[PDB]
């Protein structure tokens, strides 16, 4: 039996151990959403109180994303330089899928501090275009109804791309890309879901829409500069400043 479906159980494995959220919780927890008391009072807020609870969360949700990242096979291996490219590059396109999981297409909510709410739950932070396309790419996204696998596979790719600008081993992820292509697409094909692979987005519509929001979240950090729980030191000094 294959390397590959050792690496199929070894990407699902890293995806169980950091996906920050079990499916099952979100999908149980999709009746419980906050009331029109409850959501007065986060519109409510600051802006500057929502920019920093929120940063906190995105935060969070990044370094779910780089220990994922950290145990996909060979990506250990990699030279440090290569790996902070893919990470600068992909790990906030991780956490715009991810999402998808945690968004209700029913109601257009998602599930954010315990509950679930719609977009205008962050109206404090006058954002509104922005979140507006956060919410339509995860709508657009929960029409496929990715399993855990597919969405584990499927974001693997997202950050082991040998085209991203400024690497330096090229031909290493160019090897670690393609057997987890070759990974991705066999699993597809044993459970019947290569009909996925036309639907998946335009991979200039994720880099367009993570662009936009990494760039709001630096003007916030620029008016009002947050603390960050800092665990990966090349990271964070290639995103703070
Ligand atoms: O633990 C560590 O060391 C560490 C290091 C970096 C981290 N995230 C950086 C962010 C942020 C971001 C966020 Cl999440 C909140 C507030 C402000 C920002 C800002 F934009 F200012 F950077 N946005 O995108 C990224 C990103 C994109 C690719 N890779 C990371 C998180 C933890
Ligand atoms: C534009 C701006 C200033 C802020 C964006 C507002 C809003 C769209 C952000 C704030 C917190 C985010 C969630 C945080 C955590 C997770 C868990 C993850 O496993 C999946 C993703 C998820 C649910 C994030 C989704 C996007 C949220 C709600």
């Amino acid at each position: 039996l294959t390397e590959i479906e050792h690496l199929v159980q070894s990407v699902c494995k890293s995806y169980r151990e950091t996906c920050q959220l079990r499916l099952e919780d979100l999908l149980r927890q999709r009746s419980n959403i906050f009331s029109r008391e409850e959501v007065t009072g986060y519109q409510r807020k600051s802006m500057w109180e929502m920019w920093e609870r929120c940063a906190h969360h995105l935060t969070e949700a990044i370094q779910y994303v780089v220990e994922f990242a950290k145990r996909l096979s060979g990506f250990m291996e990699l030279c440090q330089n290569d790996q902070i490219v893919l990470l600068k590059a992909g790990a906030m396109e991780v956490v715009l899928v991810r999402m998808c999981r945690a968004y209700n297409a029913d109601n257009r909510t998602v599930f954010f501090e315990g509950k679930y709410g719609g977009m205008e739950l962050f109206r404090a932070l006058g954002c509104s275009e922005l979140i507006s396309s956060i919410f339509d790419f995860s709508h657009s996204l929960s029409a496929l109804h990715f399993s855990e696998d597919e969405i584990a596979l499927y974001t693997a790719l997202v950050l082991i791309n040998a085209h991203r600008p400024g690497l330096q081993e090229k031909r290493k992820v160019e090897q670690l890309q393609y057997n987890l292509e070759l990974a991705f697409h066999h699993h597809l094909h044993k459970t019947h879901r290569q009909s996925i692979l036309a639907k998946l987005p335009p991979k200039g519509k994720l880099r367009s829409l993570c662009s936009q929001h990494v760039e709001r979240l630096q003007i916030f950090q620029h008016l009002h500069p947050i603390v960050v729980q800092a665990a990966f030191p090349p990271l964070y000094k290639e995103l703070f400043s």
